[PDB]
């Protein structure tokens, strides 16, 4: 699918995961 800047639908799980 993509990889350059990567997906952004995993970024929403890259916040809570780190803002947890």
């Amino acid at each position: 699918s993509d990889k350059e800047v990567d997906e952004v639908d995993a970024a929403l799980s890259d916040l809570e995961i780190t803002l947890e």
